């Protein structure tokens, strides 16, 4: 068996390991058009392990070409095209095209993240403009506001990690930041940049902005020119697959930054370009190569920070994005001191509900404490199809120096539980 | 206008109250408990008489329940010895744990102090016993090392916190008590106490050992005395109760301590006095008083603690637990260094060979990893396969985790090591 996988990172060494766990005596390929993989940029393992893992590493070859149905690929590797055949293909090839309707965003003083790899432009910069406040962007306002620049964050949505938080949640942390040279300019996006000698002009659908330069931190798109036309998109361009993980095609499947993967108690598809994704629909493929063994669970845009002093994370529906889901959302807020014996720091949480069947669909947390482990819990719960009433009495443990009487994860499925017996 | 009535007020009994008034804002609801005060820790005020006042919950103290009337539902309580009669609409059983019971002969020694019944009999003592080397025991053996005393404990199983986990997975825990003048002595049963002017000497299954005191850390049972024959008993002692915590009579339920909780899964009915079990009976119970509408999920006896500069967790089923089920069961540890190169993380997850069902997890490390118990918690209280758990949702950020989950990496793990065989 000839497993090819294009693209030697999160999705495609998770693809590579776990083929090679299922498939001892396959002949693994992992292509990739750079020099060196294993590390993560702007070292989880070195090649001797894919190697040791007898794993064929084909780098500095740019895959180009497909051909579907003679089951060929083409990279360019020294201004040399090579084609190479496969049994199975799995396309992690992930997202880095920058796609915009900026205009002028060509601008070398508009500093693309990724690409990153601190920089003399920014250094030498007194104001620097961040566009999304989503995770990347927080990244990006956090090391800004270290080097003591002021920052101007422009947000197409109402708040910050609009898809992550509803604006109440995160509403102290913008402020804990605006007390920072942080400002905000949120439901305002960037038209177009104009570039002067020494810097540049936001354009936006509400003002002209002055920076010295510019951070890029919205969602950047899978580069997929190599792409056989016969395969399956999306609108959004990312690759359709099933629950399998497959593309419309016999033998080739998509995972990671590709794909668009799916929060399925709520059957609804959106794009969520996340590692624990990549790690996980890699891990996943490589049990549906053959045969449909495995449906990818799906993913619930599980994440956890901390922005300044801090702790967020988030899973599910926010209640924000419920206005498009056929469930009538319902949320309840609770708030307890932390662990020891509730005397600690608050801790904020969120629980979204659908009001009629009682499914736990999304949590929210923010607090000074590091609580960001509950999310993994809470994030399970909803994945398990839990409602209120499950959630309020499943097991947790409780230790007098440790804990507080009741678990905050319990208590917010029966804070909703309670508020919703008026 | 439902009248309630809770026996015990305690975690438990206060769970149920709180619970009970949810549900029924216009209902009569008591508590009442044979002690002066409520709402204090044990082992510093975690719910204040006045709350429970203004949430119209009658309480009522220095009341001891005697006697009860399940026919015609009534309870009796000694209050500066004259005995009263109060009825119920609903009564729910809260006491605890009290009751000394074994059959050590000679345990009535008052050189043998119970736990939770700067003493001078420890104070005075250089070597002290310690009975049992459950979650109690550990917490003894604790404050005794704080106390610089030598400690002799005594535990019939293999290893300590025996029902949380298997010898490997506490080795090192053992061998770190061990340096600070702790002896054990496991797969060793007291038969027992002899008591000397100045001390007391263990027989036990294997030999002879002297002490100048010591403690019993073994569970104790409810003081069970006023329950009306009528109502089905365990051999334990623990009141019998259906999935909806309800008792063999009518209108009478039991919850925390007086009851027994399961395992579903296995089919396992055990006695698991923890603080969870009684938060989760007693808000449960509360919505079955009249239909059953909520069946209560059980426990995995899931539990957390730390003992020196270790963090232990576990919940469900031990390897060696699982010897007493026929189903087949197997496991595997996983090591994996804490986020960002950091102290090893070891965790052993335990799992139905054929079914591939996660029914047990065991965690220790020298970082605060505990709250992953409660995730893998979920995951076996949830039914998950090890495919399931493999995939699940967890997040990732380079300077809080690890690229890959340790629990979602112990039961794909598992399953890897279950496709090369
Ligand atoms: C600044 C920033 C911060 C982030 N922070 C977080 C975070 O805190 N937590 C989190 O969960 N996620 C975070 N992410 C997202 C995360 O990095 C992605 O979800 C993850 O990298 C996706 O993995 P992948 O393997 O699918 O794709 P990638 O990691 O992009 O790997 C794809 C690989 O394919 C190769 N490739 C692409 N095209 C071709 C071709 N035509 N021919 C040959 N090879 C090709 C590339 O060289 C690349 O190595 C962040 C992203 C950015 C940009
Ligand atoms: C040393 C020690 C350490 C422990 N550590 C932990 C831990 O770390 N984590 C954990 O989860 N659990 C722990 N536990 C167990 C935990 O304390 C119990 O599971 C919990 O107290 C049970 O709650 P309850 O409300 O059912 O009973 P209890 O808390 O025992 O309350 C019963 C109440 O009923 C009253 N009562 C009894 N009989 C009568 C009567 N006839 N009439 C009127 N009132 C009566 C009593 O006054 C008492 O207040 C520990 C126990 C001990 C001894
Ligand atoms: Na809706
Ligand atoms: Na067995």
């Amino acid at each position: 068996l000839k497993i090819v996988i294009i693209g030697a990172s999160f999705a495609g060494i998770s693809a590579a390991i776990a083929s090679r766990k299922k498939y001892p005596q396959a002949e693994i390929s992992l292509i990739d058009k750079q020099a060196t993989v294993g590390y993560l940029s702007g070292r989880y393992i070195t090649e001797e392990e894919l190697r040791r893992q007898k794993i064929q590493l084909l780098l500095n070859r740019e895959v180009v070409a497909m051909d579907v149905e003679n089951q060929l690929i083409a990279w360019t590797r020294k201004e040399e095209q090579q084609w190479y055949s496969y049994d199975k293909l799995i396309l992690a090839t992930g997202a880095s095209q920058f796609s915009t309707q900026i205009r002028g965003s060509q601008t070398e003083k508009l500093l693309k993240y990724k690409f990153l790899s601190a920089v003399p432009l920014l250094e030498n910069s007194q104001t620097v403009a961040v566009i999304g406040a989503g995770p990347i962007g927080m990244e990006a306002i956090d090391f800004l506001v270290k080097m003591k620049k002021t920052v101007h964050v422009f947000e197409s949505l109402e708040n910050l990690l609009p898809k992550y938080f509803d604006k109440e949640m995160v509403a102290e942390v913008q402020k804990s930041l605006e007390k920072q040279a942080v400002i905000f300019h949120f439901e305002e996006t960037v038209l177009g940049i104009e570039e002067t000698a020494n810097g540049i002009v936001l354009e936006t659908s509400e003002q002209e902005i002055s920076c010295d330069s510019g951070i890029f931190a919205l969602n950047l798109h899978p580069q997929l020119a190599y792409l056989d036309k016969k395969i399956q998109r999306n609108l959004d361009q990312t690759i359709a697959v099933d629950a399998y993980l497959q593309t419309s095609v016999p033998n080739v499947f998509a995972i990671g930054d590709c794909i668009s993967v799916m929060n399925e108690p709520v059957a609804e598809t959106f794009y969520a370009p996340l590692v624990n994704n990549a790690v996980r629909t890699g891990l996943v493929v490589a049990n549906n190569l053959e045969e449909k063994t495995h449906r990818f669970i799906g993913s619930l845009r599980t994440m956890g920070t901390k922005v300044g002093d801090y702790y967020l994370a988030s899973t599910g529906l926010t209640e924000t994005e419920g206005l498009f889901f056929p469930q009538t959302l319902a949320s309840i807020i609770v708030r307890q001191p932390a662990p020891p014996l509730q005397h600690g720091t608050e801790i904020l949480g969120k629980l979204i509900y659908d009001k009629v069947t009682q499914r736990v669909l999304g949590a929210q947390l923010c607090s000074k404490n590091n609580c960001l482990e509950k999310i993994n819990t809470l994030a399970l719960s909803i994945q398990t199809g839990q409602t209120l009433t499950d959630l309020l009495q499943k097991d947790y443990f409780y230790q007098p120096s440790l804990t507080n009487i009741y678990d905050i994860t319990n208590l917010m499925g029966a804070s909703a539980y309670w508020r919703e017996n008026d």
